[PDB]
């Protein structure tokens, strides 16, 4: 419970920090891929559905711009975002594709197990 409390307060701090940085950089010119990512990452972990959807959209904008390494990461967080929105089919499509490119990624494998467990129980 305390761990969950720590996690929730940190997520708020994170979101506010990167929202400011993203909006600041946006007004001054092109936003860096790093800042867009950090913000999208916080967004997909938010308690609000509109933030999660915004995070998913930002990650999708980053997809055609990133390196092979970065794109694999974007797909992972796209799976996480969709999972938290209960869009299991979309989440699974991402994860399964990620497992084909990164076989040794057990975090992706654990996410697929979590999605499958969630469909069975809930």
């Amino acid at each position: 419970h305390m761990e969950a409390v720590l996690n929730e307060l940190v997520s708020v701090e994170d979101l506010l920090k990167f929202e400011k940085k993203f909006q600041s950089e946006k007004a001054a010119g092109s936003v860096s891929k790093s800042t867009q990512f950090e913000y999208a990452w916080c967004l997909v972990r938010t308690r609000y559905n509109d933030d999660i959807r915004k995070g998913i959209v930002l990650l999708e904008e980053l997809l055609p711009k990133g390196s092979k390494e970065e794109q694999r990461d974007y797909v992972f967080y796209l799976a996480v975002g969709n999972y938290r929105l209960k869009e299991y089919e979309k989440a699974l499509k991402y994860v399964r594709g990620l497992l084909q490119t990164e076989p040794q990624n057990n975090q992706a494998k654990e996410l697929e197990r979590l999605i499958d467990k969630a469909m069975k129980k809930d």
